[PDB]
């Protein structure tokens, strides 16, 4: 399978090379809207922008920009919205996107503070009695319940459109033990987290695209979506060994830049997929 290739790359210690090999072949499209001066304060990293063709547009006549990309995998029949961790002034935009895109789940793969620094705003209420209201996009957010586990937390939230008093349940999956720029020692916990997301229905067709993010929404977020899509493919195809992870990644990079930030994450993606495969086949 892809495991065969794994050893090959591992025994010859050529990951770094194979990873750079993908960076060179990766797609490159314009990000003009993201670069407008008008949107300077809406971007966390100047080097991490959404392409124009695949960017998510907010549904407002004001400024429709938000650093977020719709990754649409045709064959896998799955779509994901990869975005940056919300900034102090984009939290309203963030929840507007979730509402407008009909998303059921939000997957956060980073902690608010990492390496002693702020990597994202506290964009969701931490206490039931303290609901948040985003005045700029006229939305109300409320913590309904919370389940704290060893390496991840699942929060049930309620998002309400104050314009129409319409309400929806949003599931928040918080992977809290993923070292920044690194990868877990064992993919098991990662995979276990992925399946929890799958079991909630948030990745299903009857719902809008799941919202995935870390700090930049490319490294850890990339690893999450690459593994999910790969497993889904082996699951659907008549040949579970026909799934080319490198092909899947590149196909994803057509929609957002920098997916998979280090050769290590690439190696981890291979592991996560290979291991997750053991389940996909009985
Ligand atoms: C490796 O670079 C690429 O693949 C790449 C490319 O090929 C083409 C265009 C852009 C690319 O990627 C561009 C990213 C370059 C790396 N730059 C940085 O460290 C940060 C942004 C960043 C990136 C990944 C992160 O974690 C992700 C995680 O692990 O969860 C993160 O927290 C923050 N920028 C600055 C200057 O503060």
């Amino acid at each position: 399978e892809m495991e065969k290739e794994f050893e090959q790359i591992d025994k010859s210690g050529s990951w770094a090379a194979i990873y750079q090999d993908i960076r060179h072949e990766a797609s490159d499209f314009p990000c003009r809207v993201a670069k407008l001066p008008k949107n300077k304060n809406r971007n966390r990293y100047r080097d991490v922008s959404p392409f124009d063709h695949s960017r998510i547009k907010l549904h407002q006549e004001d400024n429709d920009y938000i650093n977020a990309s719709l990754i649409k995998m045709e064959e896998a029949q799955r779509s994901y919205i990869l975005t940056q961790g919300p900034l102090p002034n984009t939290c309203g935009h963030f929840w507007e996107m979730v509402w407008e895109q009909k998303s059921r789940g939000v997957v956060m793969l980073n902690r608010v503070m990492e390496k002693g620094s702020l990597k994202c705003a506290q964009y969701w209420p931490q206490k039931e009695e303290k609901e948040m209201i985003f005045e700029d996009t006229n939305l109300k957010l409320t913590l309904i319940s919370e389940d704290i586990k060893s390496y991840y937390t699942v929060r049930q939230l309620e998002l309400e459109n104050l314009t129409t008093q319409e309400t929806r349940e949003i599931l928040h999956f918080h992977y809290t033990t993923w070292p920044d720029f690194g990868v877990p020692e064992s993919p098991a916990s990662f995979l276990n987290f992925l399946f929890k997301v799958r079991e909630s229905g948030s990745l299903s067709p009857e719902h809008g695209p799941v919202v995935v993010h870390c700090s930049a929404g490319i490294g850890r977020s990339g690893t999450f979506c690459l593994a999910d899509t790969c497993l889904l493919l082996m699951d659907k195809r008549k040949d579970p060994s026909s799934v080319d992870i490198k092909k899947v990644l590149l196909e994803m990079r057509k929609f957002r830049m920098g997916l998979i930030q280090t050769a290590d994450q690439l190696r981890f993606s291979y592991l996560a997929v290979i291991e997750g495969a053991k389940f996909i086949m009985g």
